[PDB]
Protein backbone atom coordinates (compact mmCIF):
# COMPACT_ATOMS: atom_id res chain seq x y z
CA UNK A 1 0.00 0.00 0.00
CA UNK A 2 1.24 3.45 -0.94
CA UNK A 3 0.64 6.61 1.02
CA UNK A 4 0.11 9.92 -0.72
CA UNK A 5 0.33 13.19 1.23
CA UNK A 6 -1.86 15.94 -0.21
CA UNK A 7 -1.15 19.59 0.45
CA UNK A 8 -4.56 21.13 -0.02
CA UNK A 9 -7.99 19.99 1.13
CA UNK A 10 -10.48 21.45 -1.30
CA UNK A 11 -11.55 20.40 -4.82
CA UNK A 12 -8.16 19.60 -6.26
CA UNK A 13 -7.57 17.67 -3.01
CA UNK A 14 -10.86 15.81 -3.23
CA UNK A 15 -10.14 14.62 -6.77
CA UNK A 16 -6.62 13.45 -5.91
CA UNK A 17 -8.00 11.84 -2.76
CA UNK A 18 -10.84 10.24 -4.62
CA UNK A 19 -8.44 8.79 -7.24
CA UNK A 20 -5.84 7.71 -4.68
CA UNK A 21 -8.51 5.61 -3.00
CA UNK A 22 -9.42 3.96 -6.31
CA UNK A 23 -5.73 3.08 -6.61
CA UNK A 24 -6.07 1.88 -3.01
CA UNK A 25 -3.49 4.27 -1.56
CA UNK A 26 -3.79 5.71 1.94
CA UNK A 27 -4.46 9.42 1.79
CA UNK A 28 -2.87 11.88 4.20
CA UNK A 29 -4.04 15.50 4.09
CA UNK A 30 -2.25 18.59 5.23
CA UNK A 31 -4.23 21.83 5.28
CA UNK A 32 -3.95 25.03 7.35
CA UNK A 33 -7.75 25.20 7.67
CA UNK A 34 -9.26 23.18 10.59
CA UNK A 35 -12.44 23.14 8.57
CA UNK A 36 -10.67 21.89 5.40
CA UNK A 37 -13.43 20.66 3.03
CA UNK A 38 -12.25 17.01 2.72
CA UNK A 39 -10.86 16.77 6.25
CA UNK A 40 -13.04 13.73 7.05
CA UNK A 41 -12.64 12.19 3.61
CA UNK A 42 -8.89 11.74 3.98
CA UNK A 43 -7.55 8.77 5.96
CA UNK A 44 -5.38 11.08 8.12
CA UNK A 45 -5.56 14.85 8.54
CA UNK A 46 -2.82 17.18 9.79
CA UNK A 47 -3.88 20.75 10.31
CA UNK A 48 -0.95 23.10 9.79
CA UNK A 49 0.36 25.76 7.47
CA UNK A 50 3.34 24.30 5.57
CA UNK A 51 5.05 27.70 5.20
CA UNK A 52 4.83 28.21 8.99
CA UNK A 53 5.79 24.67 9.99
CA UNK A 54 7.82 23.28 7.12
CA UNK A 55 9.47 20.75 9.40
CA UNK A 56 6.20 18.87 10.02
CA UNK A 57 5.86 18.37 6.29
CA UNK A 58 9.45 17.26 5.69
CA UNK A 59 8.83 14.84 8.51
CA UNK A 60 5.61 13.52 6.98
CA UNK A 61 7.69 13.21 3.84
CA UNK A 62 9.88 10.65 5.52
CA UNK A 63 6.79 8.52 5.99
CA UNK A 64 4.95 8.82 2.70
CA UNK A 65 5.55 7.67 -0.86
CA UNK A 66 4.88 11.06 -2.48
CA UNK A 67 3.77 14.61 -1.76
CA UNK A 68 1.19 16.12 -4.06
CA UNK A 69 0.56 19.85 -3.81
CA UNK A 70 -3.13 20.46 -4.59
CA UNK A 71 -3.68 24.17 -4.06
CA UNK A 72 -3.21 27.31 -6.10
CA UNK A 73 -1.93 29.45 -3.31
CA UNK A 74 1.13 30.98 -4.92
CA UNK A 75 2.83 31.66 -1.62
CA UNK A 76 2.45 27.96 -0.86
CA UNK A 77 3.79 26.84 -4.22
CA UNK A 78 6.78 29.17 -4.26
CA UNK A 79 7.55 28.17 -0.76
CA UNK A 80 7.33 24.48 -1.62
CA UNK A 81 9.64 25.23 -4.55
CA UNK A 82 12.29 26.73 -2.33
CA UNK A 83 12.39 23.62 -0.08
CA UNK A 84 11.56 20.84 -2.53
CA UNK A 85 15.10 19.43 -2.58
CA UNK A 86 14.70 18.43 1.12
CA UNK A 87 11.76 16.07 0.80
CA UNK A 88 12.54 12.38 1.28
CA UNK A 89 9.98 11.48 -1.36
CA UNK A 90 9.10 12.74 -4.87
CA UNK A 91 7.13 15.95 -5.11
CA UNK A 92 4.65 15.41 -7.90
CA UNK A 93 4.75 18.90 -9.35
CA UNK A 94 6.36 20.85 -12.19
CA UNK A 95 7.14 24.34 -10.77
CA UNK A 96 8.44 25.97 -13.98
CA UNK A 97 5.36 24.70 -15.87
CA UNK A 98 3.18 26.08 -13.09
CA UNK A 99 4.95 29.43 -13.43
CA UNK A 100 3.88 29.75 -17.07
CA UNK A 101 0.45 28.23 -16.56
CA UNK A 102 -0.89 30.36 -13.69
CA UNK A 103 -0.29 33.54 -15.69
CA UNK A 104 -2.78 33.66 -18.58
CA UNK A 105 -0.85 36.28 -20.65
CA UNK A 106 2.37 34.33 -20.21
CA UNK A 107 0.52 31.16 -21.23
CA UNK A 108 -0.58 33.03 -24.30
CA UNK A 109 2.93 34.10 -25.17
CA UNK A 110 3.84 30.45 -24.79
CA UNK A 111 1.01 29.36 -27.15
CA UNK A 112 2.15 31.86 -29.76
CA UNK A 113 5.82 30.94 -29.54
CA UNK A 114 4.98 27.39 -30.56
CA UNK A 115 2.34 28.23 -33.19
CA UNK A 116 -0.78 27.26 -31.26
CA UNK A 117 -3.94 29.34 -32.04
CA UNK A 118 -5.45 31.25 -29.15
CA UNK A 119 -8.15 33.93 -28.87
CA UNK A 120 -7.03 37.23 -30.38
CA UNK A 121 -6.21 39.93 -27.85
CA UNK A 122 -7.84 43.35 -27.54
CA UNK A 123 -10.28 43.06 -30.39
CA UNK A 124 -12.31 46.12 -31.24
CA UNK A 125 -15.61 44.46 -31.90
CA UNK A 126 -17.88 43.42 -29.06
CA UNK A 127 -18.25 41.01 -27.53
CA UNK A 128 -15.07 40.75 -25.47
CA UNK A 129 -14.34 37.95 -23.15
CA UNK A 130 -12.66 39.44 -20.12
CA UNK A 131 -11.10 37.64 -17.18
CA UNK A 132 -8.33 38.14 -14.60
CA UNK A 133 -4.76 37.03 -15.45
CA UNK A 134 -4.09 34.40 -12.75
CA UNK A 135 -7.29 32.86 -11.44
CA UNK A 136 -9.14 29.57 -11.90
CA UNK A 137 -12.66 28.15 -11.57
CA UNK A 138 -13.52 31.11 -13.90
CA UNK A 139 -13.41 33.54 -11.02
CA UNK A 140 -13.93 36.95 -12.67
CA UNK A 141 -14.57 35.46 -16.14
CA UNK A 142 -17.15 37.68 -17.86
CA UNK A 143 -18.65 38.50 -21.22
CA UNK A 144 -18.84 42.20 -22.15
CA UNK A 145 -21.01 43.86 -24.79
CA UNK A 146 -12.51 50.25 -16.19
CA UNK A 147 -11.11 46.76 -15.62
CA UNK A 148 -7.42 46.55 -14.73
CA UNK A 149 -4.38 47.32 -16.85
CA UNK A 150 -3.73 43.62 -16.54
CA UNK A 151 -7.19 42.14 -17.13
CA UNK A 152 -7.16 39.92 -20.16
CA UNK A 153 -9.54 41.19 -22.89
CA UNK A 154 -10.08 38.61 -25.66
CA UNK A 155 -12.26 37.91 -28.59
CA UNK A 156 -15.28 35.96 -27.45
CA UNK A 157 -14.94 32.49 -28.94
CA UNK A 158 -18.18 30.57 -29.16
CA UNK A 159 -18.34 26.82 -29.20
CA UNK A 160 -17.61 23.93 -26.91
CA UNK A 161 -15.08 24.03 -24.06
CA UNK A 162 -12.89 20.95 -24.16
CA UNK A 163 -10.23 19.55 -21.90
CA UNK A 164 -7.27 17.22 -22.15
CA UNK A 165 -4.86 16.23 -19.36
CA UNK A 166 -1.23 15.39 -20.18
CA UNK A 167 1.13 13.57 -17.86
CA UNK A 168 4.79 14.02 -18.69
CA UNK A 169 7.94 12.57 -17.19
CA UNK A 170 10.26 15.03 -18.90
CA UNK A 171 10.77 12.78 -21.90
CA UNK A 172 7.46 11.25 -22.83
CA UNK A 173 4.15 12.92 -22.76
CA UNK A 174 1.00 10.90 -22.28
CA UNK A 175 -2.09 12.66 -23.63
CA UNK A 176 -5.09 11.06 -21.99
CA UNK A 177 -8.77 11.65 -22.52
CA UNK A 178 -10.84 14.48 -24.04
CA UNK A 179 -13.72 15.81 -21.98
CA UNK A 180 -16.55 18.23 -22.45
CA UNK A 181 -16.74 21.03 -19.93
CA UNK A 182 -20.33 22.16 -19.37
CA UNK A 183 -20.42 25.73 -18.11
CA UNK A 184 -23.05 27.71 -16.29
CA UNK A 185 -24.11 31.36 -16.39
CA UNK A 186 -21.05 32.18 -14.30
CA UNK A 187 -18.75 30.39 -16.77
CA UNK A 188 -18.21 27.87 -14.02
CA UNK A 189 -18.23 24.14 -14.66
CA UNK A 190 -21.26 22.27 -13.37
CA UNK A 191 -20.92 19.13 -15.52
CA UNK A 192 -18.33 17.08 -17.35
CA UNK A 193 -18.75 14.36 -19.99
CA UNK A 194 -16.23 12.45 -22.16
CA UNK A 195 -15.54 13.15 -25.87
CA UNK A 196 -14.34 11.11 -28.87
CA UNK A 197 -10.67 11.28 -29.84
CA UNK A 198 -9.57 14.53 -31.50
CA UNK A 199 -6.05 14.12 -33.07
CA UNK A 200 -5.41 17.83 -33.67
CA UNK A 201 -6.27 18.60 -29.98
CA UNK A 202 -4.11 15.67 -28.96
CA UNK A 203 -1.12 16.86 -31.02
CA UNK A 204 -1.40 20.41 -29.77
CA UNK A 205 -1.55 19.17 -26.16
CA UNK A 206 1.51 17.01 -26.81
CA UNK A 207 3.46 19.94 -28.16
CA UNK A 208 2.48 22.20 -25.27
CA UNK A 209 3.75 19.49 -22.92
CA UNK A 210 6.83 18.53 -24.92
CA UNK A 211 8.13 22.09 -25.33
CA UNK A 212 8.18 22.70 -21.60
CA UNK A 213 9.20 19.75 -21.31
CA UNK A 214 6.50 18.68 -18.80
CA UNK A 215 7.32 16.49 -15.84
CA UNK A 216 4.09 16.30 -13.93
CA UNK A 217 0.48 16.95 -14.94
CA UNK A 218 -1.15 19.74 -16.99
CA UNK A 219 -4.50 20.28 -18.50
CA UNK A 220 -5.24 22.08 -21.71
CA UNK A 221 -8.59 23.81 -22.21
CA UNK A 222 -9.70 24.73 -25.72
CA UNK A 223 -12.80 26.16 -27.38
CA UNK A 224 -13.88 24.48 -30.58
CA UNK A 225 -14.69 27.77 -32.28
CA UNK A 226 -16.22 28.61 -35.59
CA UNK A 227 -12.80 29.37 -37.08
CA UNK A 228 -11.15 26.32 -35.55
CA UNK A 229 -9.68 25.24 -32.26
CA UNK A 230 -8.44 27.88 -29.81
CA UNK A 231 -6.50 26.99 -26.69
CA UNK A 232 -7.60 29.40 -23.95
CA UNK A 233 -5.51 28.20 -21.02
CA UNK A 234 -3.36 25.51 -19.51
CA UNK A 235 -3.24 24.64 -15.87
CA UNK A 236 -0.12 22.69 -14.69
CA UNK A 237 -1.49 21.21 -11.48
CA UNK A 238 -3.79 18.42 -10.52
CA UNK A 239 -7.26 19.24 -11.82
CA UNK A 240 -10.67 18.59 -10.33
CA UNK A 241 -13.82 17.22 -12.02
CA UNK A 242 -12.29 15.86 -15.23
CA UNK A 243 -9.99 13.12 -13.90
CA UNK A 244 -12.96 11.24 -12.45
CA UNK A 245 -14.61 11.22 -15.88
CA UNK A 246 -11.28 10.27 -17.48
CA UNK A 247 -11.15 7.39 -14.97
CA UNK A 248 -14.52 5.87 -15.78
CA UNK A 249 -14.44 6.63 -19.53
CA UNK A 250 -10.87 5.74 -20.29
CA UNK A 251 -9.85 3.42 -17.45
CA UNK A 252 -6.80 5.53 -16.60
CA UNK A 253 -6.16 6.81 -13.06
CA UNK A 254 -4.23 10.13 -13.38
CA UNK A 255 -2.87 9.86 -9.84
CA UNK A 256 -1.44 6.49 -10.75
CA UNK A 257 -0.07 7.97 -14.00
CA UNK A 258 1.30 11.04 -12.24
CA UNK A 259 2.99 8.80 -9.64
CA UNK A 260 4.61 6.72 -12.37
CA UNK A 261 5.90 9.84 -14.14
CA UNK A 262 8.21 10.52 -11.16
CA UNK A 263 9.23 6.84 -10.71
CA UNK A 264 9.06 4.33 -13.62
CA UNK A 265 8.48 6.94 -16.29
CA UNK A 266 5.42 7.00 -18.51
CA UNK A 267 4.63 5.75 -22.00
CA UNK A 268 2.92 7.76 -24.70
CA UNK A 269 -0.81 7.46 -25.73
CA UNK A 270 -11.66 1.65 -22.30
CA UNK A 271 -14.28 3.61 -24.14
CA UNK A 272 -17.00 3.76 -21.51
CA UNK A 273 -19.29 6.62 -20.72
CA UNK A 274 -19.62 8.77 -17.64
CA UNK A 275 -21.60 11.72 -16.42
CA UNK A 276 -20.31 13.94 -13.69
CA UNK A 277 -22.31 16.85 -12.25
CA UNK A 278 -23.05 19.13 -9.29
CA UNK A 279 -26.54 19.81 -8.03
CA UNK A 280 -27.43 22.11 -5.14
CA UNK A 281 -30.29 20.94 -2.94
CA UNK A 282 -32.28 24.20 -3.00
CA UNK A 283 -35.23 25.26 -0.84
CA UNK A 284 -37.96 22.58 -0.91
CA UNK A 285 -35.28 20.39 -2.46
CA UNK A 286 -35.44 21.87 -5.90
CA UNK A 287 -32.14 20.86 -7.52
CA UNK A 288 -30.00 23.49 -9.20
CA UNK A 289 -26.76 22.97 -11.07
CA UNK A 290 -23.85 24.78 -9.61
CA UNK A 291 -20.21 25.25 -10.43
CA UNK A 292 -17.10 24.63 -8.40
CA UNK A 293 -17.23 28.16 -7.00
CA UNK A 294 -20.24 27.03 -4.91
CA UNK A 295 -19.11 23.55 -3.90
CA UNK A 296 -15.95 25.27 -2.70
CA UNK A 297 -17.93 27.44 -0.26
CA UNK A 298 -18.98 24.19 1.53
CA UNK A 299 -18.05 23.08 5.03
CA UNK A 300 -17.78 19.26 4.82
CA UNK A 301 -17.46 16.98 1.81
CA UNK A 302 -17.77 13.20 1.78
CA UNK A 303 -19.51 10.21 0.28
CA UNK A 304 -23.28 10.20 0.43
CA UNK A 305 -24.40 7.17 -1.50
CA UNK A 306 -23.15 4.49 -3.84
CA UNK A 307 -24.59 1.67 -5.92
CA UNK A 308 -23.38 0.06 -9.13
CA UNK A 309 -22.73 2.78 -11.72
CA UNK A 310 -23.57 5.54 -9.24
CA UNK A 311 -21.55 7.56 -6.80
CA UNK A 312 -22.91 10.50 -4.85
CA UNK A 313 -20.95 12.87 -2.62
CA UNK A 314 -22.42 15.51 -0.33
CA UNK A 315 -20.89 18.86 0.20
CA UNK A 316 -22.57 20.15 3.36
CA UNK A 317 -23.07 23.85 4.04
CA UNK A 318 -25.30 26.78 3.12
CA UNK A 319 -27.48 24.59 0.92
CA UNK A 320 -25.94 21.21 0.40
CA UNK A 321 -24.37 20.36 -2.96
CA UNK A 322 -24.47 16.85 -4.41
CA UNK A 323 -21.72 15.71 -6.77
CA UNK A 324 -23.09 12.84 -8.83
CA UNK A 325 -21.03 10.45 -10.88
CA UNK A 326 -22.65 7.97 -13.20
CA UNK A 327 -21.04 5.54 -15.55
CA UNK A 328 -21.69 2.61 -17.81
CA UNK A 329 -20.78 0.95 -21.11
CA UNK A 330 -22.48 3.66 -23.20
CA UNK A 331 -24.54 6.86 -23.03
CA UNK A 332 -27.67 4.75 -22.68
CA UNK A 333 -26.86 2.84 -19.54
CA UNK A 334 -25.17 5.87 -18.06
CA UNK A 335 -28.33 7.84 -18.64
CA UNK A 336 -30.21 5.00 -17.03
CA UNK A 337 -27.93 5.25 -13.97
CA UNK A 338 -28.31 9.01 -13.95
CA UNK A 339 -32.08 8.37 -13.73
CA UNK A 340 -31.79 5.86 -10.90
CA UNK A 341 -29.46 8.23 -9.01
CA UNK A 342 -31.78 11.21 -9.33
CA UNK A 343 -34.65 9.02 -8.22
CA UNK A 344 -32.65 8.01 -5.16
CA UNK A 345 -32.37 11.70 -4.21
CA UNK A 346 -35.94 12.30 -5.28
CA UNK A 347 -37.79 9.47 -3.51
CA UNK A 348 -35.66 9.29 -0.37
CA UNK A 349 -34.24 12.77 0.14
CA UNK A 350 -37.14 14.87 -1.15
CA UNK A 351 -35.36 16.18 -4.23
CA UNK A 352 -37.13 17.44 -7.38
CA UNK A 353 -35.46 17.90 -10.78
N1 LIG B 1 -12.04 33.87 -25.03
C1 LIG B 1 -13.11 33.22 -24.51
N2 LIG B 1 -14.28 33.14 -25.19
C2 LIG B 1 -15.35 32.50 -24.69
N3 LIG B 1 -15.37 31.88 -23.50
C3 LIG B 1 -14.27 31.88 -22.71
C4 LIG B 1 -13.06 32.55 -23.18
N4 LIG B 1 -12.15 32.40 -22.21
C5 LIG B 1 -12.71 31.67 -21.20
N5 LIG B 1 -13.98 31.38 -21.51
C6 LIG B 1 -14.95 30.63 -20.68
O1 LIG B 1 -14.73 30.93 -19.29
C7 LIG B 1 -14.26 29.76 -18.62
C8 LIG B 1 -13.11 30.10 -17.69
O2 LIG B 1 -11.99 30.54 -18.44
P1 LIG B 1 -10.55 29.80 -18.40
O3 LIG B 1 -9.72 30.78 -19.21
O4 LIG B 1 -10.61 28.37 -18.85
O5 LIG B 1 -9.76 29.84 -17.00
P2 LIG B 1 -9.77 29.53 -15.43
O6 LIG B 1 -10.63 30.47 -14.65
O7 LIG B 1 -8.29 29.80 -14.88
N6 LIG B 1 -10.71 28.15 -15.18
P3 LIG B 1 -9.90 26.67 -14.96
O8 LIG B 1 -9.99 25.88 -16.35
O9 LIG B 1 -11.01 26.14 -13.93
O10 LIG B 1 -8.69 26.55 -14.10
C9 LIG B 1 -13.86 28.78 -19.72
O11 LIG B 1 -14.03 27.44 -19.29
C10 LIG B 1 -14.78 29.14 -20.86
O12 LIG B 1 -16.09 28.57 -20.70
N1 LIG C 1 0.51 27.16 3.00
C1 LIG C 1 -0.48 26.25 3.13
N2 LIG C 1 -0.40 25.24 4.03
C2 LIG C 1 -1.38 24.33 4.17
N3 LIG C 1 -2.52 24.34 3.44
C3 LIG C 1 -2.73 25.30 2.50
C4 LIG C 1 -1.70 26.33 2.29
N4 LIG C 1 -2.16 27.14 1.31
C5 LIG C 1 -3.39 26.68 0.93
N5 LIG C 1 -3.71 25.58 1.64
C6 LIG C 1 -4.97 24.83 1.51
O1 LIG C 1 -5.19 24.33 0.20
C7 LIG C 1 -6.59 24.41 -0.10
C8 LIG C 1 -6.82 25.11 -1.43
O2 LIG C 1 -6.20 26.39 -1.41
P1 LIG C 1 -6.41 27.40 -2.64
O3 LIG C 1 -5.80 28.73 -2.25
O4 LIG C 1 -5.96 26.69 -3.88
O5 LIG C 1 -8.00 27.54 -2.80
P2 LIG C 1 -8.85 28.69 -2.07
O6 LIG C 1 -10.30 28.51 -2.45
O7 LIG C 1 -8.19 30.03 -2.31
O8 LIG C 1 -8.69 28.29 -0.51
P3 LIG C 1 -9.20 29.32 0.63
O9 LIG C 1 -10.40 28.64 1.27
O10 LIG C 1 -8.04 29.47 1.59
O11 LIG C 1 -9.53 30.57 -0.16
C9 LIG C 1 -7.26 25.19 1.02
O12 LIG C 1 -7.93 24.26 1.87
C10 LIG C 1 -6.09 25.82 1.74
O13 LIG C 1 -6.32 25.96 3.13
N1 LIG D 1 -9.54 20.24 -16.52
C1 LIG D 1 -10.76 21.07 -16.59
C2 LIG D 1 -11.33 21.22 -15.16
C3 LIG D 1 -11.71 22.69 -14.84
C4 LIG D 1 -11.69 22.94 -13.30
N2 LIG D 1 -12.48 21.89 -12.59
C5 LIG D 1 -10.25 23.09 -12.85
O1 LIG D 1 -9.77 22.41 -11.91
O2 LIG D 1 -9.55 23.94 -13.48
MG1 LIG E 1 -7.90 27.92 -15.56
MG1 LIG F 1 -10.08 27.83 -17.09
Amino acid sequence: MKTICLVGGKLQGFEAAYLSKKAGMKVVLVDKNPQALIRNYADEFYCFDVIKEPEKLLELSKRVDAVLPVNENLACIEFLNSIKEKFSCPVLFDFEAYRISRDKKKSKDYFKSIGVPTPQDRPSKPPYFVKPPCESSSVGARIIYGLEPDTLVEEYVEGEVVSLEVVGDGSHFAVVKETLVHIDETYDCHMVTPLPANPLFRQISHDLAANLPLKGIMDVEAIFGPKGLRVIEIDARFPSQTPTVVYYSSGINLIELLFRAFTDGVEEIENKYCIYEHLMFGENGVLIPVGEQVLSMGSDYGKFYEEPGIEIFLCKGEYPVFTMVFWGKDREETGAKRCKGLSVLKERFGAVL
